């Protein structure tokens, strides 16, 4: 049907264009048994196979699901609970979703690249003074970050055991090394992204290792900058927000709808060029620029159903951001920060001569302008009069680049936030909680979502791997939500109904970062050392949210709520295995 | 006066001789001017400098710990080993402790080569080849607070840890790698430190080199049931008790001054075994070249003759150095092999049966088990194979130059039966009940325990952190000793919450994961009984009837100390500091 046609990529002065590489080698590895059908709008098709693969995986946890069963009435009536009921998605839906979310052409033609280039450079200059050059990741740094439970792709489905399994075999070593030769020469292998739906776009197991080896060092600057929250956990997000409000007073927190599909190849060029000025050696400079030649103009495969014939459809795009690659989070955060500050300076009449200082003040954390970035999520903190000017003028600079704000008019003025408790960052709001003599702001979300992710899971041994997965969520719920009464009561029930001495740290190694507090000997002072650095101690000093705020996103202490609390004891015992080493009631650690 | 080493270095069939290296490069870095005096008997003198420097140090009593255990000083001195530098006196120590010629001539080398090889063969099949240590791996093991040596003291470098981060060691170690690999090695003279026991340390450049090649020896010792490398003192007891239950009779003999009694011939079987275990052929040259400096070494020691202090250069042969990363690993394997060889020769174990002995011992199967840690061992045998070993085996040791401490040269070994009287790593191991489980936990003279916590002035927030670190250690390893738990709890109550426990004093301490302010009873449970127990009320003690001798008795002075522990804690408490709630409420008053 429709055949794709798009505007030519604009070239940017002082930048190296990300020219496409010869991808004839990688398309060999897919084997389409037919010719294109051309039903896509942005993505040009190359061919379709027939019923080569399907997409399957998700069960409710017996331990968590039984503890929150008495609560299922209130959670569904007043909260976002049960909104994750989605069977293994049929290939028709994965196509209509791919056509209505990713089949969009980014805006690659706009005159904001000159200003955006200098902001990328000014950030690159500050980075080199205070952190240094981007050092490649060694073999030990990769292993700590790799997702051990990952599929290696159809392209290496034939090779053998399937990611952690092949990290121990040792076959990954020359994989990454053979890919350096393939990419810089321009004939890369295994460079077609795979598609999964639950649209995540993932690559084979190696090259991920190449990306992590070359672009995993971006983590250092984000940790060292007051505009990023890399490394720290949710329990520290709130006090960061409260610090920025006290200096500014007005906050603008806007989302971009489908950020991954709205990044242009030009932004991807200004990115590489910034990371080239950060590379350690000249060889690394070629490695970053050659990798972004594959990052831009990608190739991928998607399925469809078309009333009978499940197909395997290869497609190619331009300049879009890959959902499943590891170092994407770092790049997204940097390129968001840059695009946002550029529009801010353009709206506040900040002359270019003051731009080198603006980036330093924002990275150091001084001045009437503070910012907080984390992927597609940002909160801009500004002074009262500066925030009103940002509201009436700044959206024109975002819309030129193709970044349209979600649930808002194209030229609608930004909403100025006054109550710090109305600031949405990393899907959570932040409410004040009393810790002894100190008050800290702690992540609050709809309780329904919280409990839904603790119950809805892929397993490796069903039970006793499911039990371990239950208390691992129990520990997470106690560390990050001990201030919500419902979540501590549950977390302590989960910890009481699950066995002492399971492979907690060993299981869920890929997803779980900061696993230091995932141990059976955890106690109240463990959370204290995270929240207030140990300056507090005791269950009696671990505070809760205000009573007046125990509503809305959080549960109300009504008759149904009391009934669930009453039944928690019995349910814990109904879950306990005969003669298991079960910790004492962790529920005796909250006053009834 | 005379220097007649003339012990005619032995030759071993099938081994590469440890030929001496050209040390003309290293002696220049010593800047020696005067002529030898030749007071040494084994070590050959080359020259001495004049009073360039001396030695200064501070062994100070911790204000925090010392004040807590002061009411106990009366009884600790009456009944225990409590209360226990001059360049002149450093020399006369080194003359009576190190200035001894090792026995290099004996015909036990053929049999010892095979045992070195057959263990080298099992290790290749069960572990693999010896892999060099990466730079990260080197960091996790370096002692950050160490001197870099007199040769590099002039550079301005104040301590090893700070200039380990500079990265300039990489150029230092590679350039030094060329010298050692093909003659005229640089920075190759060992330097000496007093320890009131002469420590022999090598410059920071070489320390990193030996760690890069021979640091991976740790792994092989972790895979074998005859080492305790890696595991903490809280796991030593149960390892001893497991061996007793299969054998019944134990023999624990110490060698007096083991470092000074190893011969170069043993160092040749050492190097060659590690050469048979090296990953590549280049590593083989690296291990052998390093053992060319290890054998026939050079070193400088101070002395005071007629009121003149001198830096006296000397040279020996085939002795083992204290300050090396691979020395503990080597000394353990070397101790293991010389021991098993003697046991095979005394129990009449055919040479055709030796490959199974070394496997049974590594796997931990049979009526024959061994426990090795540096110069320390306990040989576990059956009741009647222990009677044969006691009467016949010392002759094989005495031939190799390894004479037993405080025993007759040919005196019969003493066969031990009571598990609680076995001595491994300066500790005995008494049975303690952890709920329904019983585990053997390390005991020792309490006088020696509490002394080390006191390091026996001035204060510093590192002196406070050093007391808290000693208090967490005392609580994990000696909570069964009642007095040590009370002291450990008193230390934890009088030390502030939130110091840099893990950061400072970390270099000597290994496995510091439980050094944390949120420690609690189940932290010790997860160590002793893998978490199968829980709660203070399940953290057991030694038998009351055994609260005597090595341990304190609950007499009037002990109770008096207990009463006064409350006020002493407070008297130490800084105003307005976050002090962990009385960790002493966790014991019965």
């Amino acid at each position: 049907r429709v055949e794709p046609q798009w505007t030519e990529e604009a070239r940017i002065e002082g930048c190296k264009p990300l020219t496409p590489l010869n991808m004839t080698r990688s398309v060999k590895e897919m084997k389409m048994d037919r010719a294109p059908l051309g039903i896509t709008r942005f993505f040009k098709e190359v061919g379709y196979r027939v019923a080569v693969k399907k997409g399957s995986e998700t069960r409710k946890n017996r331990f968590v699901g039984a503890l929150i069963e008495p609560l299922k009435r209130v959670l569904e009536r007043s909260h976002v609970f049960g909104a994750w009921q989605l069977t293994s998605t049929t290939p028709r839906a994965v196509f209509n979703i791919f056509r209505s979310k990713v089949d969009k052409a980014p805006r690659e033609l706009h005159d904001h690249y000159p200003g955006l280039k200098r902001f990328y450079e000014i950030l690159a200059d500050l980075w080199l003074k205070r952190v240094g050059r981007l050092r490649r990741l060694s073999e030990e740094e990769m292993a700590a970050a790799i997702n051990r439970r990952g599929t290696m792709g159809y392209q290496m489905e034939n090779r053998g055991y399937t990611l952690g399994s092949y990290w121990d075999s040792g076959e990954w070593r020359q994989d990454v090394n053979t890919f350096k030769q393939s990419l810089l020469a321009g004939t890369p292998t295994h460079a077609v992204y795979n598609t999964t739906a639950k649209i995540i776009q993932y690559l084979p197991a190696d090259a991920r290792l190449y990306e992590l080896r070359v672009l995993g060092g971006l983590h250092k600057f984000l940790e060292a900058s007051d505009w990023s929250v890399a490394g720290q956990g949710l329990y520290k997000y709130g006090d960061r927000v409260k610090k920025a409000m006290n200096a500014t007073g007005a906050a603008i927190a806007e989302d971009i709808a489908g950020w991954d599909t709205k990044v242009s190849k030009g932004l991807l060029t200004l990115e590489a060029h910034m990371f080239c000025r950060l590379a350690e050696d000249a060889e690394m400079e070629k490695e970053i620029h050659s990798l972004y030649r594959l990052y831009a103009n990608p190739y991928m495969v998607v399925q469809r159903e078309i009333e009978g014939e499940v197909h395997d459809v290869l497609l190619r795009g331009r300049g879009q951001v890959s959902s499943g690659r590891q170092p994407t989070y770092a790049a997204n955060t940097i390129t968001n920060f840059v695009t946002t500050v550029y529009g801010m300076a353009r709206a506040l009449d900040i002359p270019e001569a003051d731009w080198p200082e603006l980036v330093r003040s924002l990275t150091d954390g001084s001045g009437d302008r503070r910012l907080l970035v984390s992927g597609d999520d940002k909160v801009l903190f500004l002074r009262g009069d500066e925030a009103r000017t940002y509201s009436k003028k700044a959206f024109r600079y975002g819309n030129d680049m193709g970044l349209v704000r979600k649930d808002m008019g194209l030229e609608q003025e930004s909403e100025i936030i006054t109550d710090v408790r109305e600031i949405s960052f990393c899907s959570h709001q932040y409410w004040p909680v009393k810790y002894g003599d100190e008050v800290h702001y702690m992540p609050v979300r709809d309780v329904g979502e919280i409990m839904a992710k603790a119950s809805m899971s892929g397993v490796y041994r069903d039970d006793t791997t499911q039990e371990a997965w239950a208390r691992v969520q129990g520990f997470n719920m106690l560390v990050n939500y001990h201030h919500i009464p419902e979540c501590r009561m549950l977390a302590l029930a989960i910890l009481s109904a699950t066995r002492v001495g399971l492979n907690l740290k060993g299981i869920a190694k890929g997803w779980m970062m900061d696993t230091e507090w995932l141990r059976d000997d955890l106690g109240p002072d463990t959370i204290h050392a995270l929240v207030t650095d140990g300056r507090t101690q005791g269950w009696s000093q671990l505070g809760y949210v205000d009573y007046s705020s125990r509503k809305g996103l959080l549960l109300t202490p009504d008759k149904q709520y009391k009934h669930w609390r009453r039944g928690l004891k019995d349910t814990i015992n109904s879950l306990r295995v005969e003669g298991g080493n079960y910790k004492d009631w962790m529920n005796k650690m909250a006053v009834f």
